[PDB]
């Protein structure tokens, strides 16, 4: 693989474009704690803080825990972002920058983010859709999500 990736543009979103609090986070997303936060950098690089301790397949539980806690993310949301993300950590910051850029939850065209139609085309065998799926994705995410489906 090369070390670089056109998806960069996806994590390189300046939160300083970005107001705080974003009004897609709303109560039902967010604990007290969150909007707390001076600005949007403030938040994401707590998010990096906490993302980069070290937690093994194992540790998913504390990883949800320590967002709550540090970050002000609920619980069921962080782990239905884990979930859409295929585990995927790396995409995590990605994510909130994409759904805070365009207040949408989740972001709907962003490559490492699988949506609810997104899961749908994979299910099927039209290949017109599974044609965008891996244009969006690619091969390898598509295999680790057929993957995650089994089971």
């Amino acid at each position: 693989r090369s070390d670089f990736s056109n998806e960069d543009i996806y994590d390189n979103i300046d939160p300083d474009t970005i107001s705080f609090p974003p009004k897609i986070a709303t109560t039902d997303l967010f604990l007290p704690l969150f909007f707390h936060f001076g600005s949007t950098r403030q938040f994401m690089d707590k998010l990096h803080e906490v993302i980069s301790g070290d937690y093994e397949p194992s540790q998913a539980e504390k990883l949800v825990q320590d967002l709550c806690d540090e970050t002000g993310i609920r619980k069921n949301f962080s782990t239905s972002i884990l979930t859409c993300l295929s585990g995927d950590l790396m995409v995590f910051p990605r994510y909130f920058l994409n759904m805070f850029k365009d207040n949408v939850n989740p972001p709907p065209n962003v490559p490492g983010i699988w949506t609810h139609d997104d899961d749908e085309s994979l299910k099927s065998n039209d290949q017109e859709q599974i044609r965008k799926l891996v244009k969006k994705h690619g091969t390898g995410r598509m295999e680790m999500r057929k993957r995650f489906f089994e089971k």
